[PDB]
């Protein structure tokens, strides 16, 4: 059960993500980015964008197939809900949002500490496929710092692009609207 899983992750977060230090905070980004890379290596995505948003929200966008939304056999819930309510990133985020572009439709769900706040809802239409995940790390868990280091993200994003040639991976810092930094990596 999903609620018992959320309890277990939040009780011993370091056993899942290594630590709750600044290292563990950045690990949240890598968990999400690794899923986008998996989708690229499977043959379905080639562009990943990581944005550090105002108040240290992280937004990760990919142009994969979109996390499936079909009503699943096990849970009787949309697949995306099942997948995200078992995500360690969701459990350790005070807030998380997903937008799935799939079936020419945009689907949205939001969560707090892993708990869905409402049922998956159709919010719009689209001519693309892919997934947007936005999350705010839980300061109750990450007690040292919740502020991302641009250089730390940049170094690993550049490395990921070099290791997975053909994937365009972009990093953008929007925390200061007057001074926005972007680096874009695409190895050939
Ligand atoms: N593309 C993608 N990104 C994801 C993030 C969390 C769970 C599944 C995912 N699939
Ligand atoms: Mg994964």
């Amino acid at each position: 059960q999903v609620l018992e899983g959320l309890e277990a992750v939040r009780k011993r977060p370091g056993m899942y993500i290594g630590s709750t230090s600044e290292r563990g905070l950045h690990h949240l980004v890598w968990e999400i980015v690794d899923n986008s890379i998996d989708e690229a290596l499977a043959g379905y995505a080639n562009q990943i964008e990581v944005v550090i948003e105002k108040d240290n929200w992280i937004k990760v966008t990919d142009n994969g197939r979109g996390i499936p939304v079909d009503i699943q056999e096990k849970m009787g819930r949309p697949a995306v809900e099942v997948i995200l309510t078992s995500s360690v990133v969701n459990a350790l985020s005070q807030d998380l949002e997903v937008y799935v572009h799939r079936n020419e439709t945009i689907y949205h769900q939001a969560y707090k500490k892993g708990v869905p706040q409402f049922d998956l809802k159709e919010v719009g239409t689209t001519d693309k496929t892919g997934t947007v995940i936005r999350f705010k790390a839980d300061g109750e868990i990450f007690t040292e710092t919740t502020v991302y280091n641009y250089e730390t993200l940049q170094q690993r994003i550049r490395e990921l692009a070099f290791l997975n040639k053909g994937i365009q991976i972009t990093l953008r810092d929007e925390r200061d609207e007057e001074n926005v930094r972007e680096d874009s990596y695409h190895y050939e």
